[PDB]
């Protein structure tokens, strides 16, 4: 339902220096449900409720499971890495519980308002 | 050369708010080669060459076309948006020119040091 290879990457340059990615950091703002999430610094949603430590990623440390609880916004939010620690939860019980399971997530997208309305998460597969 | 789907998205949450991306700006150093990326405002790479302006997308504004000059290291860095809004080249001339045509960029990763060693560019492919 897409054509094959249509998400994909490319790497350029050569095997020097240290890994990074551009989902470097991550914090949200949270009650009952997610206010905002907060991506390298930069905010995404309203200033309600209250702001959890910022968790930063080592070079070749990233998301290898990831939980959310959703409906018509984001109620929940708790990942782990493949070095094994974890963030969240953060925010509420209502709505449906998705895990993502043995992944690496690469992007973090979606949409706000007031509040945190949606994610688009782009991860590879193991 | 991977399992079909094995680089994916999922959508969580509903239908309002503004659209962002956690690729939310970018800004480079550079001379004859890349000294590094700046990704919303975390910098990768070393402190030589020259600050480019930073560039900020709007709500919905994705690069669409990139070209990369590139060997051992990230030599040159041009892209342009949907919206058509041009960043670069930045730069200088050795290597081999690649170019990311009519595409959506949800992420750059790479590896630096003191100088921008590789990138490896997420995208969608229309």
């Amino acid at each position: 339902l897409v054509p094959r290879g249509s998400l994909t990457h490319r790497k350029f340059g050569g095997s020097g220096g240290s890994p990074f990615s551009g989902l470097s950091s991550i914090a949200v703002r949270s009650g009952s449900y997610l206010d905002a999430i907060i991506i390298d610094g930069v905010h995404h949603g309203g200033s309600g409720g209250n702001l959890s430590p910022t968790f930063t990623f080592g070079s070749g440390e990233y998301i290898s499971n990831m939980t959310i609880r959703s409906g018509d916004y984001i109620d929940n939010i708790s990942f782990e890495t493949n070095m094994g620690r974890r963030f969240g939860p953060y925010g509420g019980s209502g709505g449906s519980a998705n895990t993502l399971s043995n992944v690496k997530v690469i992007q973090i997208n979606g949409s706000a308002g007031d509040y945190l309305d949606s994610l688009d998460i782009y991860y590879e597969q193991y």
